[PDB]
């Protein structure tokens, strides 16, 4: 409990990741070391998603995170100097690298429905799962 | 202008398949992942995808993490941040990720240090990256 009786929201999003992982016991790593997974997680806001890095980081020893990047625009990208392809919006996004498809499943689902719990922006957090096909090489 | 040079290198090996590159859905599925070279060598690439290809969207260079520490002890920290860059490339569909993939594979491949020590991977979305 913190001075005054609480605690910072990401050490709150750290232990609730931590419960909801606890109901499913799934493998996390492999003997390859591998990063073959991850989850995208956008949208929300920037403190938002600072909020659910720095705690995904607290309650997984066994995931690297990208920090947080831009987006860019779908459909009909707006009026722009720079060519379509380029024009980033403001939402953001990070990844996180897993080493197995399992442990990614489980975590996006642990993510939805801890920010369900939340009030906006945070529960407008979107969270998808996502292979490497040839892994990626981690420094 | 290397972006127009490589753009049309891109173009060119592109050029060889023929492949769709959207959907009527208009669902970003797939993308290709590209990482290592410096930042300098990936940000000139990252503007050649563009000329290149319209239908695709590319996030900033953003930094990679650290990976798997060998041996024992000192095993580094979800959030620790390497220098190494990357950038990703959204797509409609998973064949042309496949094709454009190899386009970047042999293109880099003739090419001096640094620009070839770019890695390129495909990646999928299981429920598309809902994009503004």
């Amino acid at each position: 409990m913190g001075q005054g009786g609480s605690n910072p929201k990401f050490e709150n999003i750290a232990e609730g990741l931590r419960a909801l992982l606890a109901r499913s016991h799934v493998e996390r790593t492999t003997d390859e070391g591998t990063w073959v997974a991850g989850v995208f997680v956008y949208g929300g806001s920037k403190t938002s998603l600072y909020n659910l890095r720095r705690g995904t980081a607290l309650a997984i020893p066994q995931c690297r995170l990208t920090p947080l990047s831009r987006l860019p625009f779908g459909m009909a990208p707006g009026p722009g100097p720079q060519p379509g392809p380029l024009r980033e919006s403001i939402v953001c996004y990070f990844m996180v690298f897993l080493q197995t498809h399992i442990f990614a499943e489980v975590l996006k689902d642990a993510i939805k429905d801890l920010v369900m719990t939340k009030p906006a922006p945070t529960c407008n957090i979107r969270v998808t799962v996502c292979s490497f096909d040839d892994g990626v090489d981690l420094p």
